[PDB]
């Protein structure tokens, strides 16, 4: 009496949202995740974008892993996917130049990897787990440094005055000028939510300057490069990501944003072109929501079972937070 996708789908008169329109990386099953619980490594703060910290295997389930901060709360703990290209080897950030905010309790030069597996009695993940190391190509056009104009993803009715602000394998780190870092995200040139210099006057958007711009109203771009000897990404750069295929009414696996642990049988509630509204079978409307087409936390139907994650069946007809 086991739940099935094919008997659902039999049972709801279905249909599945096809292999084909979801990226590999988010489709794959057959790949092993060879992480393990106490394994160390690196990667990015999540809500924090631009920083990097050092992390502990807490968890594994399936395809994917709960990391910890180590040295700091379990409430900062998060999940990924194994082929997250937002992780680390151990030893990467020392390679390619970037920063670490050190453990709690640590300053930043009393970090050594060496001296803290011996602390720690711990052992790193190995290197042949990641998918990204800074081996791959970098992404053509965008170097750091360079302005283009950005969709503020918190708030996106805001195109907004940006630049590049690190660039890892294919992706780069998108910076909103004189704001906080955790506005910034990680992107590729196909991003929809990027445009190069120019873009909101050609489009008769309105542009958002740096915070607190001397004289908001009169922000001119000419000017504004001049005075920072910055240049804008080429347009060429720019490459245009088809939308999304997706249909209402089509099911799928997706993350429950509430509880991260857990994976859901869902449906596509409604769509743009970019990105489709996930609700949840069996449960509230309230708690639907969009998310990108592209976000690594939405799967074909069967990658709970393929991959080895308990999938959770819809809620029960008539409990609590359902709807008919």
């Amino acid at each position: 009496e086991c739940w099935s996708w094919e008997s659902y789908l039999e049972e709801q008169k279905a249909i599945t949202a096809p292999v084909s329109l979801f990226q590999d990386s988010q489709a794959v099953t057959h790949n092993k995740n060879g992480f393990k619980l106490g394994m160390k490594l690196e990667g990015i703060d999540p809500q924090h974008p631009s920083m990097y910290f050092i992390l502990t295997v807490a968890e594994v389930c399936g395809y994917r892993l709960r990391l910890h901060f180590d040295g700091y709360s379990e409430c900062h703990d998060f999940w990924v996917n194994a082929n997250s290209p937002d992780i680390h080897p151990a030893g990467w950030f020392e390679k390619t130049g970037h920063k670490l905010q050190p453990p709690k309790g640590y300053k930043e030069e009393e970090f050594s990897w060496s001296q803290y597996l011996r602390s720690t009695r711990a052992q790193a993940a190995p290197k042949h787990l990641f998918v990204s190391q800074s081996h791959s190509p970098p992404p053509l056009g965008f170097q750091v440094g360079m302005k283009l104009e950005a969709v503020d993803r918190m708030n996106p009715s805001l195109v907004c005055v940006a630049s590049v602000t690190d660039v890892v394998d294919s992706r780069f780190l998108v910076h909103f000028d004189n704001w906080d870092d955790t506005y910034d995200y990680w992107c590729d040139p196909s991003s929809p939510y990027i445009h190069p210099v120019g873009w909101c006057q050609k489009q008769g958007k309105p542009l958002t300057p740096p915070q607190d711009y001397p004289d908001p109203d009169n922000f001119c771009w000419e000017k504004y490069l001049e005075e920072t000897g910055a240049s804008a990404v080429p347009t060429w750069a720019f490459k245009v990501r088809p939308p999304h295929s997706f249909l209402v009414n089509m099911k799928l696996e997706a993350v429950d944003r509430r509880n991260p642990a857990l994976i859901r049988v869902a449906s596509v509630e409604d769509v743009e072109d970019h990105r489709i509204k996930i609700h949840f079978d069996g449960w509230s409307h309230g708690y639907d929501f969009w998310i990108d087409a592209d976000h690594p936390d939405i799967h074909p139907a069967g990658w709970c079972s393929k991959t080895g994650h308990p999938l959770q069946p819809p809620l029960g007809p008539r409990e609590p937070s359902s709807a008919s």
